[PDB]
């Protein structure tokens, strides 16, 4: 009934924090030290340090995953596990060891691997020694880490990306408290969000130097949420488009146009807050634009204009040019609070292909969480979450109207295979096509694993 | 009778190491190390921990200096004295107060200061940690060196250079012999020329972002002796134009033009000896040529045909395309073993004129070297030099001829100021306007002072 075209990729995402545990782990990474320290701030304070023991039982999570159809499984390696030494970047013997029986064991079980760099695990060492995504010294330190996975696992990894979704760094580390440090500063947020960009291009840059098959390619994963006024009221229309800019063309635009959007240089500029930037930057972030792109999807978002003039006495925000506006008639998932909107898959999709030279694309994350999963189990065990089901049946739609219109989107990748930590919000909801009971990390398919595994032998439902 | 533009700069050259002394400071470059532990490889055991006592006494100094007609005093800052940790390039107390001493005394005195940043003077902890200027790390924490100059000094500081004579740090560190750390290794060198090239390319870089005058430029100091064929037999034609390509184009042109001189770069990679470059790195040296030129001439330079073929089983060296020549009937300098031929500043004014675009340039150092000037002294403790002074007359003469054909030379320094520590040479041979007696400090102009101090009121003689 739905077809995707042939070798599309039915895939599941994750990252290393998120599953790994800190079994041996050298460095903690932002999450842990705000763990180790204040562990109230985090759900049934279930922390990062053991999370879905990944470190110890992957081999027979990656046979869970395939027999689950994960085709492709992406997740991320730890700076503050492969590294010994920042500065130099030498290599942890036994970080080194578990990434390469982590990937071997991958192709072992016919996954094949998507590598991400970083997903929001700054060394909390690196944040105290320079303020981290601030330094320009702490983004030549990425390089160099970026270097030694380019070096170590190139041989085996032909998929690669440089940052899993920037602007939750961003937004998380200097302008909402959700991530240690807790800064709320919205021009060290600016500094911030130029920075990685920069790291990203420059990461781009070592990698063509050192890649030597036409196979490999190296990607960022954004996601492009739209941001749909609330109504066409002109001063609705003006919050609608300096949000666009801001949550997804600042990093869209260097990344894969290699140029950050004028109208929001213009703006920041006017603001006073513009970031430092020099020539060579400006120039590195022209000449590495990305090879691919992830998009990250999960609920849209709508802005209207701001209660008060963005004129008046207060701190520099991104946000004093617009609101969130709550849609009277939404399709909502209520208990986690967000809308339920599929045709955001569509207009992304065609963004991409109309604005972006319908760049090579895939959805790199997409799926449902739900809390209390055990109410759902039948008389084996086996959660029967049919919601799950019905949500992705209701994006793949959207998103088959996208490539049916000429989008260049060549997989799809669930979050996520195993139920993992979401940061403070820990194991409150459950993504996976596969339970973990974490108290003894014994893990089960549910029945999207089952439905999913036939979705990508019948490439459609 | 032989007169000189308006505005003609006269004025004297030395360097940090030659001068200061090591009082209080912090890291020893190479030199001192090597003087630290062999001071039998330094003459009469003399090394550079006193020198010209600097340190202590410029203030008086710059005022015999000026009474020599020292118009622009072109010195050079250490990266040993200004810098505590060279990582972060953060200050040493003492080495910034010392330094706005010097830049202040210097006006005080209505000397204007040309700031060189580096003269042979590698820290020997980056030596022994990343083996110097091997090290694109280096590299990149000399930038950061010059940035701290900059800000520092820059507010009364126009006249900046990022080197000078980088080809003698490849030759005495990584070919001849000549400096600690007395490496012998063809292939090191040619990477060292690279790191050096883009060293002084992401200086140039720097400065201009923080540069905040039209009057401030950079340059570099280069020596530009023309290679001189023995013959016009084709194999000595072909011998002088590899001479010509490795001595001069190797800096000239990436300094001026912004590229490396691809007859070269071939030559290079036919004998796979070529640096390692990256695509970013060529961008940068492309997009930051240096604002003027300085240039360095004490005696010419004559090649004919290797003896034997470069075809040979023998460690690549740049050597093994020509042998230098000693021309019968030549005039000499017999102390020093130096031909006299003051026509090259004529060639040299010329080949900037016609093939750089007569960029502006100065003789930034030349002058005459004889040991033993006490054989010289009169009644007064005055060194009657009428040696040095008709060794500035001839030079002088044909520096004319090339200004009045067209050439940009806009000054002419003299090396040197006062008498100064000539590396393992030491104080063999003096050069000073001005004689230091190093026994007890005691500074003392010369004949020649008086006479360079009346050709500057005279613009001529």
């Amino acid at each position: 009934m739905v077809e995707f075209p042939e070798g599309f990729v039915w895939g599941a995402a994750t990252s290393g924090p998120q599953t790994e545990g800190n079994f041996h782990k050298q460095h903690q990474n932002v999450f842990d030290y705000w763990f180790a320290t204040e562990p109230e701030q985090f759900d049934a304070g279930v922390g990062p340090d053991t999370a879905s023991n990944f470190y110890n039982d992957y081999d027979h999570d990656l046979a869970l995953m395939a027999q689950a159809g994960v085709q492709g499984l992406r997740t991320s390696i730890q700076w503050t596990r492969l590294i010994d030494d920042f500065e130099t970047a030498s290599l942890n013997a036994d970080g080194v060891a578990f990434y390469n029986h982590v990937i071997d064991s991958m192709l072992a079980h016919h996954i094949t691997p998507y590598i991400n760099l970083h997903h929001f695990d700054l060394p909390v060492a690196l944040y105290d020694k320079y303020h981290g995504w601030e330094s320009k010294h702490v983004v030549e330190l990425f390089v160099k880490f970026a270097e030694q996975c380019f070096k170590l696992f190139g041989d085996r990894v032909d998929h690669w990306y440089t940052f899993n979704e920037p602007k939750v760094v961003v937004d998380g580390q200097y302008l909402y408290g959700w991530h240690y440090p807790q800064v709320i500063n919205g021009p060290k947020a600016v500094q911030v969000a130029y920075n990685m960009n920069l790291a990203s291009a420059k990461t781009v840059a070592r990698f063509h130097e050192l890649c030597v098959r036409p196979e490999q390619q190296i990607g960022i994963i954004l996601n492009l949420t739209p941001a749909y006024a609330a109504s066409d009221d002109p001063a609705d229309l003006a919050a609608a488009e300096f949000a666009e800019l801001w949550s997804n063309n600042l990093f869209l635009d260097p990344a894969v146009l290699g140029h950050f959007p004028e109208k929001l240089v213009e703006r920041l500029t006017m603001d006073g807050v513009l970031w430092d930037a020099t020539p060579t930057e400006l120039a590195i972030i022209a000449a590495n634009p990305v090879d691919c792109l992830g998009v990250n999807y999960y609920h849209p978002f709508r802005v209207q204009r701001p209660d008060i003039s963005p004129k008046s006495l207060q701190p520099w925000m991104p946000d004093i040019y617009f609101k969130e506006y709550d849609m009277p008639g939404r399709m909502m998932n209520v208990d986690r609070g967000w809308e339920i909107y599929p045709q955001a898959m569509t207009d992304i999709a065609r963004n991409i292909q109309k604005n972006y030279g319908n760049i090579p694309w895939m959805i790199s994350e997409n799926g449902m969480g739900v809390a209390g999963e055990e109410r759902f189990l039948d008389k084996q065990g086996v959660v029967q979450d049919d919601y799950r089901i019905d949500f992705m049946k209701e994006h793949l739609t959207a998103l088959a109207k996208g490539i049916a219109a000429g989008s260049n989107c060549q997989g799809y990748f669930v979050w996520s295979g195993i139920d993992c930590w979401s940061w403070n919000h820990a194991y409150h909801n459950r993504y996976g096509l596969i339970r973990n009971d974490i108290h003894t990390q014994t893990k089960t398919l549910k029945k999207s694993a089952k439905w999913f595994a036939e979705l990508g032998e019948r490439n459609g439902f």
